[PDB]
């Protein structure tokens, strides 16, 4: 019937990609990548950013259907594109060690830059590191990581929110005064700290729970979320600054966040700027 | 229809379902489920069977492509169907806690009984237990599990083969003299014991490595497997009984195995009979 009806995903029974209508409204063939040139990039070849991606594509909705989601490609690749041009490298990990799952329906197919960057890291996205291995060997006081990046997309709502491994990564980042970068639903991962109040008083921007309750009306999702990461984040001490979305980014000490799928470019510029200043002395 | 070109999976880039031709030869609209009749089933309400399923659908081939696989639905459901009728219940788990991934292209869409069983267990396949929790509170000397079932499908080749968690489960099963039920590629999970000579001298049937070497020739998979589970199994003590496949099964003490996607029904009968005789003593 309607272009607003969820689109069946052939690989999983009772699973759906966003409706044709929502895709035309919420995705585009090109990204708005801009100002990604850095005249004095980091050239030390040491500092890297740890990327923690979603290893699951199917998210259970309140009505039993699966939302065929995963990490948002634009939210993931724009920040990475800027950091790449800034001279930084990446290690990609998932909780299980299984492939990072992208919402391919949001990939800007006509964007040469974004597609070129994915291809650059495709072997890592497809065969990522298992977070437990990273925790056991690449963190600590002498880590080569200058920060951690947790991309958005509803895929970040699975596993990451209550993973004891993610908790360890976040505590490490805070303990070693490392950058924590995330946007949209990515901050849901912060809930991994459980009852630990290490994020008390922090200000961030994140996708509004209010909007998650509305997007299903046009078939962006085949149902509604079974919980609210925003209210949960507020429960552990976070202050959510944005009522709506406009690509706004915020920096609270070393916590850098973006508000939605509109903040990829701005977050990339902010992170690149922040990390570059950090490496210079 | 006769097309032997792997079929692109829309949900994942460079991922492929079996070719239309291989599907017409290796899958059917109906299963050969039969003889699932046990006049005096187990009604003690205690003994259950733990199912360790595949949580990943995308398997990396030797040529960079992803085989869109997972657990084989017929191999999974026929054994369960017989055991269900025999009066046993199931607990379904995956390593990550993520949903069990089925090779839906092998699901017999016109098999009313098979689809009826899936309906009964869909909530468990879709929101399975996390194996780590199972090991922590449901095993031990007083477990309610009478056996473990590890279904086939190439998805069994991911994570399970070198999982310390699967190792614990196998060590427990052998120590507590529990049934271990598997077929086709499921035995690859037995490799999880690593270097524990636990299965030394056991006889099993499993999918022939040499057949795996040939199915890609008709587009069943988009490439070839990066390793051979059969040789690895022999390397840890197993005597592989079958050279080819015919859907036969073998019982060596409490180790029950099927040889391929043709062994689902026979394995259900073998397992149901062994477990029923067990509980009847
Ligand atoms: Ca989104
Ligand atoms: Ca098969």
């Amino acid at each position: 019937m309607n272009d607003k009806h969820p689109t069946p995903d052939p690989a999983e029974d009772n699973a759906f990609f966003p409706s044709a209508y929502s895709l035309s409204q919420f995705t585009a063939s090109k990204s708005d990548l801009s100002g990604a040139h850095y005249p004095t990039p980091y050239q030390g070849g040491r500092w890297k950013i740890l990327v923690v991606g979603a290893d699951e594509r199917y998210l259970m909705m309140d009505n039993g259907t699966f939302f065929s989601t995963g990490n948002h490609p634009v939210e993931t690749l724009l920040p990475m594109y800027h950091l790449d041009k800034a001279g930084f490298s990446f290690d990609i990990a998932t909780l299980s060690g299984n492939p990072v799952k992208f919402e391919w329906w949001a990939m800007p197919r006509e964007d040469q830059e974004v597609n070129g960057l994915y291809s650059k890291y495709q072997s890592s996205f497809r065969q990522p590191l298992k977070l437990s291995d990273v925790i056991e060997t690449a963190l600590g006081e002498d880590s080569d990581y200058i920060g951690v990046f947790i991309p958005g997309g509803h895929g970040a709502l699975m596993g990451l929110p209550d993973s004891q491994e993610v908790k360890a990564v976040l505590q490490w980042a805070m303990k070693q005064n490392k950058f924590i970068i995330s946007l949209c639903h990515g901050p849901a991962a912060f809930l991994a700290v459980g009852d630990d109040p290490l994020f008390a008083g922090y200000k961030i921007v994140a996708f509004p729970d209010e909007m998650d309750a509305q997007t299903p009306s046009i078939g962006y999702m085949p149902g509604h979320l079974t919980w609210k990461f925003g209210e949960q984040l507020q429960a552990i001490g976070f202050e959510l600054l944005n009522t709506g979305i406009s690509g706004q980014v915020f920096q609270d000490r070393k916590m850098l966040t973006g508000d939605s799928p509109l903040a990829g470019n701005a977050l990339g510029q902010l992170a690149a700027k922040a990390l570059l200043a950090e490496v210079e002395q």
